[PDB]
């Protein structure tokens, strides 16, 4: 399917024990999707002083149209030194590796896959 239902944990930034996906823009989108596809992978909602706490490069969900069944259709962004790699819409937040940190919410999405 072009498209996968996900329900993805929201973690707080000082939870989180893998701050990023890699060390490349090309491996951090490659494992971003792979945690993805394994349910793997947390959220965290971007404010002041979230980012700077995040291992770059960082890979944003972002929507890509205005959401089936309460999911919102988001595609992959990901960034580095303030370059982005892909276009989209607005940030829902940015993905980490989950590895049993609690959440304080799910984001329903529709994964562009």
């Amino acid at each position: 399917k072009t498209h996968v239902q996900l329900s993805l944990p929201v973690l707080q930034v000082r939870d989180v024990l893998v701050r990023g996906f890699g060390d490349s823009v090309e491996e951090v989108l490659s494992e971003a999707r792979q945690h993805l596809k394994d349910g793997t992978c947390g959220l965290v909602e971007v404010e002041k002083g979230v980012l700077p706490q995040l291992e770059q490069p960082y890979v944003f969900i972002k929507r890509s149209d205005a959401a089936p069944h309460g999911h919102v259709m988001v595609e992959l962004v990901a960034e580095l030194e303030g370059i982005q790699y892909g276009r989209s819409g607005e940030t829902l937040g940015v993905l980490v590796p989950h590895v049993g940190e609690i959440p304080v919410a799910y984001r329903k999405v529709l994964l562009r896959k």
